[PDB]
């Protein structure tokens, strides 16, 4: 009850109902999913909300930086979540960085999991010989820069580029608000690590099916990444490209991504 009241996870829709957990990205919370969820709800699914630790919604007054220097604070996080709710098998849905956590997860546990879907997912960011992850370490350095100087700036900045057409015209100020009641520390220390993460090498040891959804144009995840994780994870693998720009396409194009999502979880 304590670690479900730390991570202000909710569970909605039937008791017996196929379980779908939904993580969420760097900068916003479960809220993302404010769009999504009555759709998997009305279809006769059991969704589990959560937030991972450090998000502005969350607790971090003794933020347990050593707990969390890598995804892997993140993914006993997870894996404690499911015990304590007594789920033996569920979909897992990954936002972001949220899509590493599941796919490493699901390497110590893949009982647990029927399915990935990962959405706007990276197993690296940064160029390499023959990989375009999107960024030089350059770009970084002046990315972490910026976040230390002037953090309300560079979200406003970051959340602009991230979020895409707006034509609603709420997700750009709904993700700006999210990132910025986080500490800027946990934010930073969080980016350091994803931004400049190397999950490569494991990809190969995946064994769950995995849905591979993001944008079309999405300024942090080339169209060439979606790809190398459909050639490279080592299980059954599928691609759904949105014809959407935006890293946070269930909250800025949920009409276009709803659909996609009901289709892979089913």
């Amino acid at each position: 009850s304590p670690l479900l009241s730390t991570h202000n996870v909710t569970v909605l829709g039937n008791r017996s109902d196929p379980v779908v957990v939904l993580g969420h990205g760097l900068g916003t919370d479960q809220s993302v999913w404010k769009y999504t969820v009555p759709s998997l709800v009305n279809q006769n699914f059991q969704v589990v909300l959560y937030d991972t630790m450090g998000a502005g919604s969350t607790e971090t007054s003794d933020f347990n930086f050593k707990r969390y220097s890598s995804l892997q604070g993140h993914v006993d996080d997870l894996l404690a979540i499911l015990d304590e709710l007594e789920i033996e098998n569920c979909v897992y849905v990954g936002h972001s960085m949220s899509g590493m956590i599941g796919v490493l997860a699901s390497l110590e546990r893949p009982d647990l999991f029927r399915k990935l879907i990962l959405l706007s997912a990276s197993p690296r960011y940064l160029n390499d010989s023959s990989y375009y992850g999107g960024f030089e370490q350059e770009d970084l350095d002046q990315l972490f820069s910026s976040m230390r100087s002037n953090f309300s700036a560079w979200v406003s900045g970051f959340a602009t580029a991230a979020v895409g057409t707006d034509i609603h015209d709420e997700a750009v100020q709904e993700f700006s608000s999210t990132f910025i009641s986080m500490r800027p520390d946990v934010a930073l220390r969080t980016s350091q690590f994803v931004f400049q993460s190397d999950f490569r090498s494991i990809l190969s040891e995946v064994t769950v099916p995995c849905h591979i959804v993001q944008s079309r144009k999405d300024i942090a995840v080339p169209i060439e990444v979606a790809e190398y994780l459909r050639c490279n994870l080592g299980g059954w693998t599928s691609v759904d490209i949105l014809q959407t720009d935006g890293h946070l396409p269930q909250l800025s194009c949920p009409e276009l991504v709803v659909p996609v999502l009901l289709h892979c979880i089913d």
